[PDB]
């Protein structure tokens, strides 16, 4: 499989848009876990080979802690948003 919901890039929180711009430039990244492989063990994203997906933190400005906001990239430049630490995903639509 079923489709994921879509979110327009310009409808993302500003910090999420900032993270997409960092990914496009290959960093630098605020967190040491930025860029590590996302294994997708439970297959909420389409099942792919080892290392296809990577995860990045999106800053939560009003908290002291890292927070739950994430972007996951795929190997063909697909981008996914998760506001809730991977419980839900939306595919980012770069066109809008």
């Amino acid at each position: 499989d079923p489709a994921l919901a879509d979110v327009c890039r310009t409808k993302l929180p500003s910090q999420a848009q900032d993270t997409l711009a960092l990914i496009a430039k290959n960093g630098p990244y605020p967190y040491n876990r930025d860029g590590v492989v996302f294994e997708n063990r439970e297959s909420r994203l389409p099942k792919k080979g080892n290392g296809y997906y990577h995860e990045f933190t999106v800053v939560t400005p009003g908290s002291n802690d890292r927070g739950t906001r994430r972007v996951v990239t795929g190997g063909y430049g697909e981008q996914y948003w998760s506001p809730d630490h991977y419980a839900t995903f939306q595919e980012i639509d770069p066109r809008c």
